[PDB]
């Protein structure tokens, strides 16, 4: 059945610099916005809503807002990447890709992030 | 747009009872069973999925097994009510209640198990 697919579930990412998870479901011939439904979130924050045709952003974390962009044109070829944008060390953790175009599934894929000492210092507090 | 709506978001049991956590979706017309898709999954341990017109347990979890039944007649009514038999503290925990009906949502379920000394005794060892 439809079947959302991870290339790889485990990417580790250095403090401050870029990350593009990606997220592959098929597209039967063309696609059909009206009838898509992309969805990422990272342990109960939702990062993105992307429902029948645009983005939902009225209901996007403080923590990520203005800095994930979902790759509105790969959603063309089957590809939901998602890319955050000058990575801290909060956002390490369990994301989750869920999807529904007639037929729905989700994949989890970990994020470690790693911090020079200075950072790891201030995330300690801050 | 579409809304999974949840009449409890806490539930608290006794140990050993049935329990019946319901979530509920709208409902349009006529349902249509083979676009509808209901997960029923607790931290990452999926315990009930519900595709084309029927329940899919080749996912289903151990701790599950022939314990949790999800009441194919209120799905008409737009009730995607989950039971679980006799509970185990093993089920304290939260709860995902996850509905794709032309639109999708989900929400959370937290339940809390209240237990007498010996059962816990046991979760322990
Ligand atoms: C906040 N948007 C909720 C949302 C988007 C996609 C899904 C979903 C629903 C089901 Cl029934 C199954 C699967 Cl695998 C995923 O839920």
């Amino acid at each position: 059945a439809f079947t959302v697919t991870v290339p790889k579930d485990l990417y580790v990412v250095e403090y401050g610099s870029n990350m593009t998870i990606e997220c592959k479901f098929p597209v039967e011939k063309q696609l059909d916005l009206a009838a898509l439904i992309v969805y990422w979130e990272m342990e109960d924050k939702n990062i993105i809503q992307f429902v029948h045709g645009e983005e939902d952003l009225k209901t996007q974390h403080s923590s990520y807002r203005q800095r994930a962009r979902l790759l509105k044109d790969q959603l063309s070829l089957g590809n939901a990447a998602l890319q955050i944008t000058d990575v801290k060390l909060q956002d390490a953790g369990v994301y989750r890709c869920m999807i529904s175009y007639g037929g729905a599934d989700y994949k989890r894929i970990t994020v470690k992030v790693n911090a020079p000492y200075a950072a790891a210092l201030h995330h300690h507090h801050h």
